[PDB]
């Protein structure tokens, strides 16, 4: 079903749209289809200020892989944001 998170899809506009689908093509501007790893993962995160360990990263990827897949598309994506704004943690 996943309906409660649709509901808040109809909410975002197209402006910040555009922002998220800038963000997939740093995370694989390069990948094949366009999968997200822990390894283009610390690769953004080093533009700002970070560079952990792949390790550690995984873990905020297996909370959304709600498939056990270790990736992240534009699908439970989403989800992520959604989550987080609905509800902060
Ligand atoms: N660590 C996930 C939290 C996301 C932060 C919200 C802003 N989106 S973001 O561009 O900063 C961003 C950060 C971390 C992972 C991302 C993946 Cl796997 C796909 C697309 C964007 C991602
Ligand atoms: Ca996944």
């Amino acid at each position: 079903m996943d309906d409660i998170y649709k509901a808040a899809v109809e909410q975002l506009t197209e402006e910040q749209k555009n922002e998220f689908k800038a963000a997939f093509d740093i995370f694989v501007l390069g990948a094949e289809d366009g999968s997200i790893s822990t390894k283009e993962l610390g690769k953004v995160m080093r533009m700002l200020g970070q560079n952990p360990t792949p390790e550690e990263l995984q873990e905020m990827i297996d909370e959304v892989d709600e498939d056990g897949s270790g990736t992240v598309d534009f699908d439970e994506f989403l989800v992520m944001m959604v989550r987080s704004m609905k509800d902060d943690s």
